[PDB]
């Protein structure tokens, strides 16, 4: 009976694992004439409406969202110690609340309902339920504010819509940044007006040629828009100054020789190079960053900066000295991958870690030097949070360049100890990134995602308190019949013992 259950899930089996559960009492049970009641604002019908949009297919109830009576599901706006992503959950027979400061809080709320209710609520024509959430009281905050995803377009081009999809698989767990990597060795998806070619050239094929794509401004604010709905910040990626072969291939002035390179539809990676020594490299960069600062609400900019390995070092530092003004002239806050770290940070910059366990010293004494220097840190470690990494020497698809990735071991660590040196207070959170050199369809990139995209998220928000292994795996191996009844594939990892 594992598709329904007969008894509810416990307020506690919810990824992330609450800062605070306090489970009591019956439970809330929601029948055909429950109404979401929301303060009177834009922004507070906006939740309700997603929430009742959620749960209207699996109930068939009408569920309506309205700013006047006493609904069985309230989502209120008051002051509170919740900050701008926390949340209250109470729940009981008298109804279930959620309160929050802002609306995020709200929406990080429903995305725990929505594990409270059984597998049930995934399934897209009416079910008997019952649609029980645990009584109790669940107060929650995050560890850390910044708890982001990555997808790669630029190797295998998803659109719009596959975007969105993506979009809403990491909704569930509570990430709230979304960074795209928009261009690379085989793509450009952004389509920038001062340079036509990068799009209309460099994003007309991808990793084993074929037809490509790329986002006209409509589709990118578009994502944008969506991505914001659910929550998410888009920190968008221009990588460079290598892995700029489709801009390079694109107009032949930007390359040192003057000679435009082919389109590159390979897999390999380090070759590509923009020119220090000209000047219209930095027009470019000046006109490309203005474009996509125009398109960007959120606060960050991408540069890239990885595997430079055709920029020797003093050219490389050279470039990012020259580059990384122009991030704050169009008023956003840099990011780099962390060999940024060894080209002096500007004030204010973040740096993604994606080093191993088997970086040397000297690298991560880099990034943790920059820490102390007051550069924010990312960790992405690359035999962590890498979700295109194999999880087993037999896994299909993926990369083993980094090891092979079990579901414990991208879980087990603490983010606040894991890089030798490093002030915990520079950790500013974790990402989870999906590269696509071996994913070309939305069922694929669940495949790699899933199991492992709650445990980063969870790493992101739950106190370290809440960390442990053998516990934890027994929330994950809950979501099983939810992700089979919403159609999620996921890798049944043997280390967990799925329900
Ligand atoms: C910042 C990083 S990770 N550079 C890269 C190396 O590893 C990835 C493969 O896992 C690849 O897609 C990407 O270009
Ligand atoms: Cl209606
Ligand atoms: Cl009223
Ligand atoms: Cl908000
Ligand atoms: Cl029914
Ligand atoms: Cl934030
Ligand atoms: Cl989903
Ligand atoms: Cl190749
Ligand atoms: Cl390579």
């Amino acid at each position: 009976d594992r598709k329904a259950p007969v008894r509810p899930t416990p307020l506690d089996r919810v990824i992330p694992a609450p800062a605070s559960v306090d489970p009591g009492g019956a439970p809330y049970r929601i029948t055909r004439g429950t109404h979401i009641r929301v303060d009177d604002s834009r922004e507070a019908r906006r939740v309700g409406d997603y929430l009742a949009d959620l749960l209207r297919p699996a109930t068939g109830y009408r569920l309506p969202v309205t700013a006047h009576g006493h609904g069985g599901i309230r989502l209120r706006l008051a002051g509170g110690p919740y900050g701008d992503e926390g949340y209250r959950l109470d729940s009981g027979p008298a109804g279930v609340t959620i309160t929050a400061r802002k609306a995020a809080g709200l929406f990080h709320g429903v995305q725990t309902l929505r594990q409270l209710l059984p597998p049930a609520v995934e399934k897209d024509s009416a079910q008997p339920g019952p649609w029980l959430v645990a009584g109790g009281t669940i107060e929650d905050t995050p560890r850390y504010a910044w708890r982001s995803a990555m997808l790669d377009v630029s190797r295998h081009f998803f659109g719009v819509d596959e975007v969105k999809r993506y979009i809403d698989r990491v909704a569930r767990y509570k990430y709230n940044k979304l960074h795209l990597h928009l261009s690379d060795d085989q793509g450009w998806r952004i389509a920038i007006d001062s340079w036509p070619r990068l799009a209309t050239y460099g994003g007309s094929t991808e990793v084993g040629g074929g037809p490509g794509g790329y986002y006209t401004k409509a589709e990118y604010k578009e994502i944008v828009r969506y991505a914001a709905s659910r929550h998410l910040e888009v920190v968008p990626e221009i990588d460079m100054p290598g892995h700029t072969n489709a801009a390079l291939a694109s107009y032949a002035e930007l390359n040192c020789d003057g000679v435009a390179p082919p389109l590159y539809t390979g897999t390999k990676v380090g070759f590509s190079s923009l020119c220090v020594d000209k000047d219209v490299t930095y027009d470019f960069v000046d006109d490309v960053i203005g474009e996509l600062a125009a398109l960007t609400p959120g606060r960050y900019l991408h540069i890239g900066g990885d595997e430079a390995h055709s920029t020797p070092k003093a050219d490389f530092v050279a470039f990012m000295k020259r580059v990384q003004p122009i991030v704050a002239k169009y008023g956003k806050t840099v990011v780099g991958w962390h060999q940024l770290a060894g080209a002096e940070p500007v004030e204010g910059a973040l740096v993604q870690y994606w080093g191993l366990d088997r970086t040397g010293d000297a690298e991560k004494a880099e990034v943790a030097e920059a820490a102390r220097n007051g550069t924010g840190l990312i960790l992405s470690p690359a035999d962590r949070t890498y979700l295109d990494m194999k999880y087993t020497k037999d896994t299909p698809l993926g990369l083993s360049w980094a090891g092979y990735v079990e579901v414990q071991r991208s879980y087990d660590w603490d983010p606040a100890g894991y890089l030798p040196g490093a002030p915990a207070d520079a950790v500013r959170g974790v990402e989870a990134p999906l590269w696509t050199e071996t994913l070309s369809d939305p069922d694929q990139l669940d495949y790699m995602a899933f199991p492992r995209l709650p445990g980063v998220a969870e790493l992101g928000w739950s106190p370290a308190s809440t960390h442990d292994w053998d516990t934890y795996k027994v929330r994950l191996a809950a979501q099983a019949p939810y992700w089979e009844a919403a159609g999620i594939d996921f890798y049944r990892s043997p280390q967990v013992p799925w329900t």
